[PDB]
């Protein structure tokens, strides 16, 4: 067990191993309780996040568990990984505080776009990397559900990591804003479509004042729902609403991206599909011709089996808090 040290940072008690020095608060608050540190073991900068009110309720307890269970699983170049998870607690009796260590983020994809006007070489490479990360995540039966530029970290090499820091609206698949039952991984693909369009056009594709405004901007671009789609909505009320919000004059798809590489527009067209059963998968996307320059199949792995069975459980804080401790004590850092 390592030696820890106390610290007040913005009226917040920060106890960490001494290997993590120069803790400095980052994200102006909005990213939760996060500090930039210096990993003295490796001499790189890192992010320490102290988890906030982690065992307050069943929901918070179970959510603390899922996160640690997820971070510990992600061993892929285009997805966030865990360098370190620690607690000051010398026992389960005392366990209340959880700290997570990751690479420090230099820029989100948002910052990138503010900095520079991206080329088609950039857009190919960036989207290739998101779809690669998604192929891995999807293989483990994990859906991101909140893919957006602020959750995409991008380095000096334009190398990219998918993460979730916790406007979502702009990038959200339409089935979710209509609260339909059926939900597949391709909700993420919709988001990649929205993100890619933004990288091509430099503007929010569906900049919707509210969710109803959003759904109008979508349906005028991706068409009044087809016979095929409507034949999969159950409620008369829902079907009448969906076709009721598709009363904006229809728009021409390729018109919206005049100037873009046609191979890009071709790909966008297979991502921004109303019918999620007919929307392309991450693994198919990787084989699209727009990624000729990068797409290597032998180098686009799937994840290992991910035990998600805890998702279905109604347990007590002390079960959640105990399963969490198990996972903290038993963590094995990645190699350097
Ligand atoms: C459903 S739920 O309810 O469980 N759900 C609630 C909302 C938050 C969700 N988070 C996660 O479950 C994911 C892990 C799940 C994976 C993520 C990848 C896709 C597949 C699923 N967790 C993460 O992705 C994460 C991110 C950062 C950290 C710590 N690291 C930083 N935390 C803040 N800020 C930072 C840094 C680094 N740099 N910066 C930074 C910020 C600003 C400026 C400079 C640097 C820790 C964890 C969980």
């Amino acid at each position: 067990r390592p030696t820890f040290y106390r610290q007040e940072l913005n009226k917040t008690i920060w106890e960490v191993p001494e290997r993590y020095q120069n803790l400095s608060p980052v994200g102006s608050g909005a990213y939760g309780s996060v500090c930039a540190a210096f990993d003295t073991k490796t001499g790189h900068r890192v992010a320490v996040k102290k988890l906030s009110r982690p065992f307050q309720s069943i929901i918070h307890a179970k959510r603390t568990y899922r996160e640690l269970r997820l971070l510990k699983h992600m061993k892929h170049e285009n997805v966030i990984g865990l360098l370190d998870v620690f607690t000051p607690a010398r026992s389960l009796e005392e366990f209340n505080d959880v700290y997570l260590v990751t690479h420090l983020m230099g820029a989100d994809l948002n910052n990138i776009v503010k900095c520079q006007k991206l080329t088609d070489d950039h857009v190919q490479f960036l989207i290739y990397q998101i779809l690669r990360g998604l192929k891995y995540i999807h293989s483990a039966d994990i859906i991101h559900r909140d893919l957006k530029p602020s959750n995409l970290a991008v380095n000096e090499d334009c190398e990219l990591k998918i993460l979730d820091f916790g406007a979502t609206r702009w990038y959200r698949a339409p089935e979710i804003m209509l609260n339909w039952m059926h939900y597949n991984q391709t909700v993420d693909i919709w988001s990649v479509g929205c993100i890619m369009a933004e990288l091509l056009t430099g503007r929010t594709l569906f900049p919707g004042t509210d969710h109803i405004d959003q759904l109008k901007l979508i349906l005028r671009l991706v068409g009044t729902p087809g016979a095929e789609l409507l034949k999969k909505i159950s409620s008369e009320s829902a079907r009448n609403y969906i076709q009721s919000l598709a009363q904006m004059p229809k728009m021409n798809f390729a018109n919206v991206f005049i100037g873009a590489n046609p191979l890009a527009v071709d790909l966008l067209e297979k991502m921004l599909v109303l019918d999620s059963d007919k929307r392309i998968t991450a693994a198919q996307a990787l084989a699209h011709a727009y990624f000729a320059q990068y797409h290597d199949p032998d180098d686009e792995p799937v994840a290992d089996p991910y035990d998600q069975s805890f998702e279905s459980r109604d347990l007590l804080i002390d079960e959640w808090k105990s399963l969490t401790y198990d996972e903290v004590i038993s963590f094995v850092p990645p190699p350097l």
